[PDB]
């Protein structure tokens, strides 16, 4: 009947976004393999224009939509955010997107959290996560149990991205106490910022997502994630509560993870050998 | 108004099973700590008695229920199964009582997969697992796509769980028939049997659940996993469709990943230092 709008945002390698070429068209691109690279066109803010969106979150739209047979647009959400509550509470980002009608799917790295959850529900996990650690390749951090993160010192500096998740997460537990006021007293403006940092050796240990992380580090062969995961979590696909779609969009995450396609989708997307 | 059933399963350390003492109560124990080991009466076979159960599941299963204050009685699977579904097809194990209404819920080590999420729901998962690899000390073996593995012989052998969901998973893709086709041969009866096998190196690799190996390997110094895990997946608690309680045990689970309840747990029945 009416085609389903669908939220995301820029973040490789869920979400590739290109501009399109002359004609209007996205570039016709292939796989080692000879596959086409499957694309979508995405308005969004570069003035909101046509741009060209592929990627793993891409491809598993395709296949959920192919599936149950619907049809859909794709936007980048307006304000370029995933969503907090904040004053004017309302959400903004894909969040306040999604609960304005503005979008009726989130489909991106979206993780499952609390907060959210009160608010919206996700479909079954596409992919697990976590936080991990950052450090110049070389360094060796055996996680958040580490002594030089849990008795720290200007010797080895660890940070991470104010008011983010991360730093409310640390913020909350009493035996991090010690390692959140370092990490107060040092963190970043943005991931970009942090993730640059260790490049130049200025921040020690980085504390952020593993799927971002864990991206930093096939791409860039001066830098490596390290430890143990810890404070587990996954992506889901967001839903206004009691939504047609859920269930059979989480009965066909959970095929996937059983039948190789989101393997499938690991190996084409986040899996290098340059590193 | 009714109390809960609930009904778990034996699997350390998630949920002990042992005996009441001579009077019908169960052993006063405590942690390291001084704290109380939490238990409770669960009935069922050794002849159905009651006997005391305890552990990661328990105590989740006791903040669940002083959260929402409902109340209820535990009891252990009368076949001893997680549950299949049969020709008699029927549901049998946790899943058939479930549906049944012999339980309200399923709290144990419950895989959240396609198949039982066709007939069940599930909370947000409480802990994540995958698949691993265990083997003697000293033996190092990368992942699934580690030579040894791609590329058998009997020099390294390796086997799952006959009709196990892991057999069942290797039998599905094409890529891994070459690992399926040697493990066909390998296979045992039981993971305890496999477990044993590779203590006594007539088995050199034995693939399972990590939440199962990992614990053998925290008790059994002789033995460690190895790997990356694969088939990442989670366990969750089991109610049926349209349960009045699944929303509020998601939000209470989300709430304690990330405020260090569920890594309190962690602590208290799954870490060791003897290996």
């Amino acid at each position: 009947s009416t085609r389903l709008k669908i939220v995301t945002i820029h973040q490789e390698p869920f979400v590739y976004v290109k501009p399109t070429m002359s004609d209007g068209t996205c570039k016709e691109e292939f796989t080692v393999n000879g596959d086409p690279v499957k694309k979508v066109i995405c308005t969004g803010p570069n003035h909101t224009v046509p741009q060209c969106c592929y990627g793993f979150c891409i491809d598993l739209l395709i296949k959920l939509a192919r599936t149950m047979n619907f049809t859909y647009e794709v936007h980048l959400v307006a304000d370029g955010k995933f969503g907090t509550q904040e004053r004017v509470k309302e959400w903004n980002g894909m969040m306040g997107e999604l609960l304005s009608g503005q979008a009726d799917m989130i489909v991106a790295p979206l993780t499952i959290n609390n907060e959210r959850a009160q608010y919206i529900e996700f479909s079954k996990p596409f992919k697990y996560q976590g936080l991990t650690i950052l450090v110049k390749k070389g360094t060796r951090i055996t996680g958040i149990n580490d002594p030089r993160l849990r008795n720290p010192s200007d010797k080895f500096i660890y940070a991470t991205v104010k008011q983010s998740s991360v730093d409310i997460y640390f913020r909350r537990q009493v035996e991090l106490s010690t390692m959140y006021r370092h990490m107060e007293k040092h963190n970043y403006e943005s991931a970009a910022e942090a993730i640059q940092a260790v490049r130049d050796n200025k921040l020690h240990a980085f504390i952020w997502d593993s799927a971002v992380l864990e991206f930093e580090a096939s791409q860039k062969c001066d830098l490596v994630t390290t430890g143990e995961l810890f404070f587990r979590s996954g992506f889901g696909i967001g839903m206004r509560k009691d939504s047609p779609w859920k269930q059979n969009v989480s009965l066909s995450i959970l095929k996937s993870h059983e039948n190789g396609f989101m393997e499938d989708l690991d190996k084409t997307w986040v899996r290098y050998q340059e590193c």
